[PDB]
C-alpha cells in the first residue's frame, strides 16, 4: 500500500574481495596481482576496467591478497561464480575516526602503502 | 570460485506485519480483524486461507493490530503491494531469555492472551 | 593489532517508535499523543525536549502510533525500558523518489499532515 | 516497556579470524602457523588452549591464514587487540548444501587437508 513501510535491511556499499594465488607454480609479483584485481573488479561488476577503477578504493599485497571496493550488495554477488575469488565481505573501517578503510590506498591505478 | 566465502547477511523467517484499519468506514471487531490478518497473509503469499492459518504464529488487536508468521524474506517483499499493509518488518523476541514473541499466541485460529 | 579490521554489522541511524495507548482509560488527543511522543524521545535519548523536538523527524496518530527520530542503533536501545513503548524498529522510506519517511512531517515542533 | 520488542538483527556464532606473520623473522612452517592459531584463539577467547583447540572447526595455512571457531559476536570482538590479526568476520560455507565450511578441517588438533 501508500503507506507501507518494508524493511530491506543492512545496506553494505564498500566490500571486500580476497583472492587466491596460491596455486600458481609461478607468484605474480604485486603489480601482476593490483593488475588482477583490477580486471576482477571490471569482471565481477559488469564494467569496464576504466569503470572499475573508480570504484577501487583500497588494495593489498602484502597485509592479505585482496581489493576493496565500492558496489552494492546486490553486486557483490556476482563475484561468487570468479575464479579465485575467496572472501566476499563488507570492508569495515582499521580507523573509524577518520573513517579509513585497511590496506594501501587506490586511486585510479595509483597506489599509495599505508604504514 | 571453488574455495568462495561469499557473506549474505542476515536471513529472517519470521515476520510482522501491521495493518491500517484508521480508513475503514466501519470499525472492525476483535474477531473481524483477526479474519482480516488470515485474509491479508494468504493474499501476500499467494496460498489459501487455511494454509495462511499454518503459517501465523501470533497477532494483536490492542496493543498493536497486526499479525506475525513464518515467511521467507523474498516472500515478505510480496506484502508491499498489499492495501492496508503498515510495517513488514523481522519479528524480534519480546522476551529474549524465553524466545518468545509478542502479542496473543496463534494457533490455528485459537488464540490465547499472553502478559 | 594495527591491521585489525573487526565485522560489526551496518547500523541505521532512523529510528521509528511505536506506543501503546491502548491501556489509556481516557483516550488521549492526537495533540497529547504527541507531547507523549516528544517527552518519551527526550527521556530515551537523555537529551532536553528542545533537542528532541530538533532530532524527531516524522509521526502518526492515525496509520500508527508512533515517533521517527535520527538516532544510533546503541542509542535505540535505551527506549527498551521506558513506558508506553511498542516497537523500536530501523525506520525505511515509503517513498524513495522522493526519500519520504512515511507519517506526518515533523519539523521541529510543527506537524504537516501527509 | 512490558510490551517492548526492539528490532534484533541476527547473530552469528561461527568466525573466522586471519592472521599476518610478516614480523616474525623465521617463515613459520604450516604447523607453527596452527600451533600460532591455536594460541591467538585461546587469548581472544580469554580460555585454555585446550579449550581454545575444542572451539575450533576449520583452518588454512593456504588459501588464506586464518582460523575457524564457535564464538559469539561479543567474543569476536575481544579478538580486535591481539597483534597480528587481520580480518575478523562470520564465517560462511563454501559448500551450502553440506553446510561445509572452507578451509582444513580442524578436530581438536587433528586437521583433515580439503584442497
Ligand atoms: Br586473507
Ligand atoms: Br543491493
Ligand atoms: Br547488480
Ligand atoms: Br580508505
Ligand atoms: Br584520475
Ligand atoms: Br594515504
Ligand atoms: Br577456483
Ligand atoms: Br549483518
Ligand atoms: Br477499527
Ligand atoms: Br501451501
Ligand atoms: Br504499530
Ligand atoms: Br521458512
Ligand atoms: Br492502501
Ligand atoms: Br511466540
Ligand atoms: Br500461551
Ligand atoms: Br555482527
Ligand atoms: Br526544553
Ligand atoms: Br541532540
Ligand atoms: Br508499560
Ligand atoms: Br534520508
Ligand atoms: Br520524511
Ligand atoms: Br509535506
Ligand atoms: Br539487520
Ligand atoms: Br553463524
Ligand atoms: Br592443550
Ligand atoms: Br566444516
Amino acid at each position: 500500500g501508500a503507506m507501507t513501510v518494508l524493511f530491506e535491511g543492512c545496506d553494505y556499499n564498500h566490500w571486500l574481495i580476497t583472492m587466491d594465488f596460491s596455486k600458481e607454480e609461478t607468484p605474480k609479483s604485486p603489480e601482476e596481482m593490483v593488475a588482477a584485481y583490477e580486471e576482477t573488479c571490471a569482471q565481477g561488476l559488469g564494467i569496464s576496467v576504466e569503470e572499475a577503477k573508480q570504484r577501487m578504493y583500497a588494495c593489498s599485497t602484502t597485509t592479505y591478497q585482496g581489493f576493496q571496493a565500492i558496489m552494492t550488495e546486490q553486486e557483490s554477488e556476482k563475484f561468487k561464480d570468479l575464479p579465485g575469488v575467496v572472501f566476499i565481505l563488507p570492508d569495515s573501517y582499521i580507523d573509524p575516526q577518520n573513517k579509513e578503510y585497511g590496506g594501501d590506498k587506490y586511486e585510479n591505478g595509483v597506489i599509495t602503502h599505508r604504514p
